[PDB]
């Protein structure tokens, strides 16, 4: 809509860059094409396609208008062939805002190379979830969108963690607006399983090897969080849902100019939610507050200062899993699905706050570098109490496991890129290089030492968590865990031919952590990038891709001679084509991809069943492990009013043994998810359905009182999820979600510590939602 507007002439490359920022779109545009010209006036209140316009004239140049993004191009009466992935460069650096588009299909990204790219210009399988996928399916956090996220599994830990898998791998990479957090382990990691979606635009996950941009880190996946930004034009929403088992939620979120010019921009959202659960004694309060404040220091100068808050609090919250496998004499437990092994008070919460400062800048090259400073804070306390072990007994009694860890994580991060075109052999390409240094300091007290506690419950059939709280006694042990990391990188994009892109660039790494283990460091450890796009048609194009990652391994993971095994270390292999439709409004992928891992940790069993080294009494061995599998993914418009998501993923991990692994992980997953916006009589009305289908999974586990190994089968199942939506006002709408339509009863967890997990019976939220 209507924008306040002051673009003076200048140099039309600065001219767009700064038409992206006032008109809060993005502009992309080719530096070749625009380097030789300069903008029209252009000042006041107007809509951004008359704005443009009048600022490209004279120039030469034509507007594709497509959603949240503009491209300009310099059409010439030559043309020999067009270069579809001609170097662009880009008005924002995280890519296209999805708020608004009205899409399940992202723009443009810059989660594999930092390079602001289409996903047919990304040599990586990038899947994105999108604001309005968000909106309409009401995927309210993390767990909720990875659930809905083509490729991911998400299985249970316990009732406040979840692990999501992808390719063979637990996903533990985590970023916000590119910035990698540090996830070595739960201590770190507090808070990311649940990141309310309030403050966010969308998450792109980028699924292979990723150490590129996150450096050391896991197999699998980038998790990629991009947050709300200030725009130009005061909006804003408050909505309010209601869902099964007191699920109540209110969300506000507010943006604008904050001064008459518009130079200082400012957006909050506070979003509290408050529910209980299908499980038996499990509620939880979830809170998140955020501001962002953006100041132009010039046209070509913006400092970003912002803050977020999440504190996720529980009640009955469990230790691993609803509830034990076996019971005391071997048999399989047959449970409701509102059975909740967690004591009453038993509580895992786990709290989240960042300050971030940034400072970009546009130079008159057409290059821009970023300056992204961030302190963060993971932090938990996690009183906890659960029943575990092989229980009942036949007198129905059982016996609880109760420990309390509290602890918080301090981080530092400095990230600062240079971003920019430049010509070769008559050839315009671009360049990223960066360097990045966080420091995180984990400092945590830990409870085991209970004084006299009597850990029996009389009742298991009828547990209600109705135990008393121990004495948990003087802190048993005093976490100092230290984890520096230093990185730098270069990725270059050469435009070869007017089909061809190659993608040469990698990583130096630097890491050391420090602390109560011994000291692991790891110094120039080089993560190579290699990748090639190639057009076929206006539409199609062929990718391959070689990238790599590593993550030095716990310092509890030493061998046969108490030496640390080497870092956990793959290699992505992927090949695959990318078609492209409507402008942009439709992409679809088919990919081929391969995961060689080397140093994967494991047991070493026969060292193991007599330890003959004094010095390590439990010792690990370092294996290479395979995943082989294919990956088809549809996302945009398949028609004016019908927008999908859509994905099937075939994957087979195998380690050194040649045994599948991984194998609650399903060998074949389906999802798609899909909406339509009526036209004419009801066009207010969006209708919307989703199904996920996944194949056989299955765990093998340890049946103690029988002393024997068991095979725990999950036969393959769909959720059925349907969807609803009347814009009754201008102003205000309603929503009805209803979830696992068919109220199919699954196990998103079996055999984590013998344990099972129940997936979530048919839920509704009712939700509506306000615009001012
Ligand atoms: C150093 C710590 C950093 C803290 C950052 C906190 C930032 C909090 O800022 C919240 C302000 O957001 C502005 C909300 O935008 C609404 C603008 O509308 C204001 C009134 O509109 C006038 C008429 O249109």
């Amino acid at each position: 809509q209507e924008v306040e507007f002051d673009i003076p002439p200048q140099a039309l490359g600065s001219a767009l860059q700064e038409f992206g920022r006032q008109a809060d779109i993005q502009v992309l545009y080719r530096p070749e094409e625009v380097r030789n010209k300069r903008s029209s006036a252009i000042k006041g209140k107007l809509e951004p396609n008359q704005a443009i316009t009048e600022l490209l004239r004279g120039t030469g140049a034509s507007v594709d208008f497509q959603g949240n993004a503009i491209t300009i191009s310099v059409a010439e009466a030559a043309d020999s062939s067009v270069d579809l992935g001609a170097t662009m460069i880009t008005s924002n650096q995280l890519g296209t805002i999805t708020e608004d588009s009205g899409s399940y299909t992202p723009g443009t990204i810059a989660t594999a190379t930092r390079l602001v790219l289409t996903p047919r210009e990304t040599p990586q399988s990038i899947t994105v979830v999108t604001r309005q996928n968000m909106d309409d399916f009401g995927l309210n956090n993390i767990d909720d969108v990875m659930r809905h996220t083509p490729g991911i599994t998400v299985s249970a830990y316990d009732t406040d963690r979840n692990n999501y898998y992808a390719r063979g791998f637990s996903i533990n990479n985590f970023q916000y607006d590119g910035i990698p957090s540090t996830a070595r382990n739960v201590g770190y990691s507090a808070g990311n399983t649940l990141s309310d979606m309030a403050i966010y635009d969308r998450v792109e996950v980028l699924k292979g090897a990723t150490g590129l941009l996150t450096g050391a880190g896991s197999l699998g996946a980038t998790i990629n969080l991009i947050r709300k930004k200030p725009t130009h034009e005061f909006k804003g929403h408050v909505e309010l849902g209601a869902g099964s088992w007191d699920n109540y939620r209110s969300e506000l979120d507010v943006s604008g100019p904050l001064t008459e010019s518009g130079n200082v921009r400012g957006r909050a959202v506070a979003a509290y939610q408050d529910k209980h659960s299908f499980m038996d004694h499990y509620e939880r309060k979830t809170s998140v507050y955020y501001g962002i404040l953006e100041f132009d220091l010039n046209p070509d100068t913006m400092l970003t200062v912002g803050a977020d808050y999440q504190d996720n609090d529980p009640k009955g919250s469990g230790w691993s899993g609803s509830f034990p496998l076996f019971d005391s004499q071997g048999n399989r437990n047959d449970v409701s699905r509102s059975f909740n092994n967690g004591a009453k008070w038993s509580s895992w919460e786990q709290y989240t706050r960042t300050v971030f400062a940034n400072l970009e800048h546009n130079f008159a090259n057409g290059w821009v570098g970023k300056v992204q400073l961030d302190h963060k804070i993971n932090g938990y306390h996690a009183p906890l109490g659960a029943i575990m072990g092989d229980w009942p007994a036949p007198d129905n009694s059982a016996k609880i496991v109760a420990q309390k860890y509290t602890g918080e994580t301090k981080s530092n991060s400095l990230d600062i890129y240079l971003t920019g075109p430049f010509q070769f052999l008559g050839r315009e390409h671009e360049l990223v290089v960066g360097t990045s240094a966080s420091f995180s300091h984990w400092e945590g007290k830990s409870y085991w030492n209970l004084r006299n506690y009597d850990n029996t419950t009389d009742d298991f059939i009828n547990w209600d968590g109705d135990i008393g709280k121990p004495d948990w006694g003087t802190p048993s042990q005093y976490i100092d865990d230290k984890t520096r990391q230093l990185g730098s990188y270069m990725t270059a994009r050469f435009n070869v031919t007017d089909d061809l892109n190659l993608f040469l660039g990698g990583r130096v790494v630097d890491y050391r952590v420090t602390g109560l283990n011994p000291t692991i460091r790891e110094s120039g450890r080089f993560i190579p990038y290699v990748g090639a796009v190639y057009d076929l048609n206006d539409t199609y194009s062929v990718y391959a891709s070689y990238t790599d990652i590593f993550m030095p391994q716990d310092s509890w993971y030493r061998d046969s001679s108490n030496k640390l095994l080497e870092p956990d270390e793959g290699q992505n292999y992927e090949i695959g084509i990318k078609g492209e439709y409507l402008d942009g409004r439709l992409n679809t992928s088919l990919a081929y991809f391969e995961i060689h891992e080397e140093n994967r940790a494991e047991e070493d069993a026969l060292y193991n069943s007599k330890p003959t080294n004094p010095a390590i009494t439990y010792a690990y061995k370092g294996i290479k492990a395979k995943t082989k599998g294919y990956e088809a993914e549809i996302s945009g418009e398949l028609a004016p009013g019908w927008q999908v998501q859509a994905g099937y993923t075939h994957k087979i991990i195998r380690d050194d043994s040649g045994k599948k692994v991984s194998t609650w992980e399903p060998q074949d997953q389906l999802s798609l998810y899909t909406s339509y916006k009526f036209k004419g009589a009801l066009d207010k009305l969006t209708v919307g359905g989703g199904a996920r289908w996944q194949g056989k999974s299955w765990q093998m586990v340890y049946n103690n009182p029988r002393s024997r190994w068991e095979k725990f089968s999950q036969e393959d199942y769909w959720l059925v999820d349907l969807m609803a939506r009347y814009q009754i006002t201008d102003k205000l709408s309603a929503s009805v979600n209803v979830n696992n339509v068919f109220d199919k009863t699954y196990y998103t967890n079996i055999g984590f510590y013998t344990s099972a997990s129940y997936g979530d019976p048919r839920n509704l939220m009712f939700s509506t939602r306000w615009d001012f």
